[PDB]
Parts: C-alpha cells; structure tokens; sequence
DNA sequence: TTTTTTTT
C-alpha cells in the first residue's frame, strides 16, 4: 500500500518521509515478479526488476536517488560506509550497457526483494497469481515503482542496494521479448 | 521489517 507520507515531490518521482522513493514512468526490463530469480549458485531467490529511467526526463528524481544513496551510506548502522560507484543499484546505460539499445540514454536501476512486491494493473488492482503478474508486467512496458535503498556490508562486499516494494503498470509499449 | 548481486 501507498500509505506513505511525501517529503518532496518532483517531476517523475516522490521522496517519502520513511526514505522510500517512488520512481514514476520508467520502462521495465527483466521482470521476475511471477517467480523469484537467482539462487541457482549459492544465493537465495528474490523477486526483482530493472527500471530504465530516461536521462532527459528523470534528472530531478535521479538527483533524489543520489542524495538518498549518500544518506544511506552516512547512516549505515555500523558507521559511515564507503561504497564504490560500480557497487550501487543505479548504473549508467551509456557506460555500463553500450551494446544494449534499450539502455541508450537511460539510468538503469536494479531492485530486489525476498517478499513479493505489490503488483498493480492500470486500474490499481492488486494481482496475485503468477500468470496474471507475468502477463501484466512484461519487459518493455512502463511502470511506476516504490523502492528503498539499503546498505550492504558483508562477506561479499559493500553495496547500496534497493528493496523493491511495489510495481504499478503505467503504459503498454512494444515488448522487449 | 530485512538483507550479497550479478544482467537474466
Ligand atoms: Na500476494
């Protein structure tokens, strides 16, 4: 549920007082919302999505994400955390994925969660069956998503990752396949 | 309220 209290609203996004961030009107790729992904090779399976944020239209919400990344580093429970820019949930499509046409001119956000996120159709109805979830949110559609940064400091390294809380269908478009 | 991701 969006039972959150806005702190700051910008074009294509909202920062909430709880530290959650809504990233609005972004293109979806590689959804794993019907069934969790990963944990073939040691890790535990998680639901996930990639969000493609156009650089020309989403600069304000990008700035909020950066600010919140810094805040998350500073507030890490064991003390302020140093994290490399390659170890964040946000990547630069033009640098990191130059051979992927769908990433051209995009910020690329990866968000994951062990608990299945809320999945809403355009009528804001919450979906429950894996098949209906897979049909609704297909790679290439546009969504709005609630995420929240978190700080990782463990045996595998130091990262700022993003919890995936909700995915709302916004627009249909050509599927990536 | 919690915790490795990764392009896949
Ligand atoms: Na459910």
């Amino acid at each position: 549920a969006e039972k959150l209290v806005p702190a700051k609203k910008v074009k294509n996004g909202v920062l909430y007082k709880s530290g959650h961030i809504k990233v609005s009107n972004v293109r979806c790729s590689y959804p794993h919302l019907d069934k969790p992904y990963g944990g073939e090779d040691g890790g535990e399976p998680k639901y996930s999505i990639t969000l493609l944020m156009p650089k020309d239209t989403h600069g304000a919400i990008k700035k909020i994400i950066d600010e919140q990344i810094e805040l998350t580093k500073k507030n890490h429970k064991t003390g302020a955390l140093k994290v490399a820019p390659s170890m964040l949930f946000i990547k630069d499509g033009d640098v990191d994925f130059p051979d992927k046409p769908e990433c051209e001119g995009m910020w690329v956000i990866s968000a994951r969660e062990s608990t299945r996120p809320d999945v809403l159709n355009m009528e804001r109805e919450e979906l429950e069956s894996p098949n209906e979830i897979a049909e609704e949110i297909y790679g290439g559609c546009w969504v709005s998503s609630v995420i929240r940064p978190w700080s990782q400091e463990n045996k595998y390294g130091k990262r700022i990752n993003a919890n995936l809380l909700s995915v709302l269908k916004r627009k249909d478009d050509e599927p990536f396949g």
